[PDB]
């Protein structure tokens, strides 16, 4: 039940790396919540979790798809489908509470189950922790000061961090960008060829606080520039899809900004 061969740990890794709760563990204790979880398949059109009972466990999706739903004014209301790599059920687990929608599978699903106890040992504090310094942070990020204290939130809510060390490529000039990138602390350089043939020349320095990747989800084009990190970099991440749901004028603002280029 606890036992997992190495590809199974492995698409476990990948996607619990990438859950929001879990991003800020270390190795060895993202691979304590691995040993901890268990595998469970269920068929399409189960009823897995119900609002209102109480939980002890949370799930993320290997593979299939789910509805979430409230029972509002005599009928189930469908409020969010998740798949794969998607957590569901942690509600109860942070704040402890009742379940506060029912989850329903669409499709025959692959789940991978966690307990309350592992979760409040492993996870819990750290990942409130997290959600409090992203916060923090934003709150001295200059392009969100026009964003109230909710807007800010729900952006930190949708971040994550990635650690880069001397000379790696944050991003590279003519490649799909689907991040947007806030430097938490360390530093990066942007470069940038001004034409085919010609090498990229040094055009920028970022330090902590600073932005970069932006125009490939404002413009919807190609990295504009190479961002390599200098020394080191660790960076807030929030993916295309939240910038554009969660970031409001703001997007507005970076647009006329980029003349300053
Ligand atoms: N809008 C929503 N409100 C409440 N729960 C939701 C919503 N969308 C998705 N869910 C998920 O449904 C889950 C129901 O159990 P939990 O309350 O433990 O955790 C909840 C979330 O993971
Ligand atoms: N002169 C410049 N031209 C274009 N992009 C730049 C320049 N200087 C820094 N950048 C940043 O480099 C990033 C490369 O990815 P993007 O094109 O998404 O967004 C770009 C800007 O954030």
């Amino acid at each position: 039940v606890y036992e997992k061969d190495e590809g199974q740990k492995e698409q476990l890794e990948r996607i619990l790396r990438q859950s929001f709760l879990f991003n800020s563990l270390d190795e060895k204790d993202l691979n304590t919540v691995i040993l901890a979880m268990q595998e469970k398949k269920i068929e399409a059109s189960t009823c897995l979790i119900r609002e209102g009972d109480d939980g002890e466990c949370l799930y993320i999706v290997q593979s299939g798809e789910l509805n979430c739903s409230k029972l509002i004014d005599g009928e189930e209301r469908v409020v969010k489908v998740v798949g794969p790599g998607d957590a569901f059920g942690e509600l109860a687990l942070l704040y402890n509470a009742p379940r506060a929608a029912t989850v329903t599978s669409v499709s025959a699903c692959d789940l991978w189950e966690l307990g309350r106890d592992t979760f409040n040992a492993i996870v819990k504090d750290a990942a409130t922790k997290r959600r409090s310094m992203y916060d923090s942070f934003l709150k001295s990020v200059h392009i969100l000061d026009g964003m109230d204290a909710y807007e800010r939130g729900k952006v930190a809510d949708a971040l994550r961090t990635e650690m880069f060390t001397d000379g790696a490529y944050i991003v590279r000039q003519g490649e799909l960008g689907d991040v947007f990138y806030i430097v938490e602390e360390g530093s990066a350089v942007a470069t940038k060829s001004f034409g085919p043939g010609q090498p990229p020349i040094e055009v920028k320095k970022y330090q902590a606080g600073d932005y970069f990747g932006e125009l490939a989800l404002i413009n919807e084009e190609p990295r504009a520039a190479n961002v390599i990190a200098h020394g080191i970099c660790k960076v807030a991440c929030l993916e295309r899809k939240s910038f554009k749901r969660l970031m409001g004028s703001v997007q507005d603002l970076l647009s006329k900004k980029a003349s300053e280029y």
